[PDB]
């Protein structure tokens, strides 16, 4: 069924292609692809509200959050729609992303097409950091690369 | 009002920012902004089907055509939904765009969000070129710059 794709680019070396596949209407979405040029280890990874790159990744806005909840990890009921948790880069700085999520969608109210995928400087603390920033952004730091999510075939 | 935005970029100097605004879901869309780095004269300007920039503008596919019609000008009844005609660059290579269109939409089963806006090498002959290429692409030639159309605040 629906497919989407996103090319990640930023001001530094981080870049990559992420694919989205949703076989059934409001079934789970498979998210996979490769991002390079990352530091080894965990990096926050979220869908942000606006597909606006006019000021690089800053104009993407906050995490996509149509239900007005607090930040969390993807396994949590209390999360943003766009909270996809972390991706892990290996010792050569490559993240072979492989996620399945059933809260994002490629259609309807939780649709992420037209919005911005962002990969971050640091790990997402999944809302467990005990400060207000943790339940807003997970303390994942700056936006290293981003791309608008587009319809694919 | 629904709003969208597109940052156009390519392998050459052509780049620009195009805004979209649609006050009513069943009303027209206003399209405006600027593109620079163009030769003076007319340049084809269309929404292509896929918001896939993995091969630059090449992976965007053909003009967005959900109703399976021939290529035309924006004011023709026979047109692709993606056909927005020509933009005009001045002698400084700058095209100031201001279009209103009532066939494209920012919502509904056939909206253009998540698709790719493309500005071309040559003029679009609006499907009146008298050859099979004309009723496919308008003879507008290569794709100089493009971007995925994203949701804006
Ligand atoms: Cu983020
Ligand atoms: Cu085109
Ligand atoms: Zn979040
Ligand atoms: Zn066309």
């Amino acid at each position: 069924a629906t497919k989407a794709v996103c090319v990640l680019k930023g001001d530094g070396p981080v870049q990559g292609i992420i694919n989205f596949e949703q076989k059934e209407s409001n079934g789970p979405v498979k998210v996979w692809g490769s991002i390079k040029g990352l530091t080894e280890g965990l990096h926050g990874f979220h869908v942000h509200e606006f597909g606006d790159n006019t000021a690089g990744c800053t104009s993407a806005g906050p995490h996509f959050n149509p239900l007005s909840r607090k930040h969390g990890g993807p396994k949590d009921e209390e999360r943003h729609v766009g909270d996809l948790g972390n991706v892990t880069a290996d010792k050569d700085g490559v993240a072979d992303v492989s996620i399945e999520d059933s809260v994002i969608s490629l259609s309807g109210d939780h649709c992420i097409i037209g919005r911005t995928l962002v990969v971050h400087e640091k790990a997402d603390d999944l809302g467990k950091g005990g400060n207000e920033e943790s339940t807003k952004t997970g303390n994942a730091g700056s936006r290293l690369a981003c791309g608008v999510i587009g319809i694919a075939q």
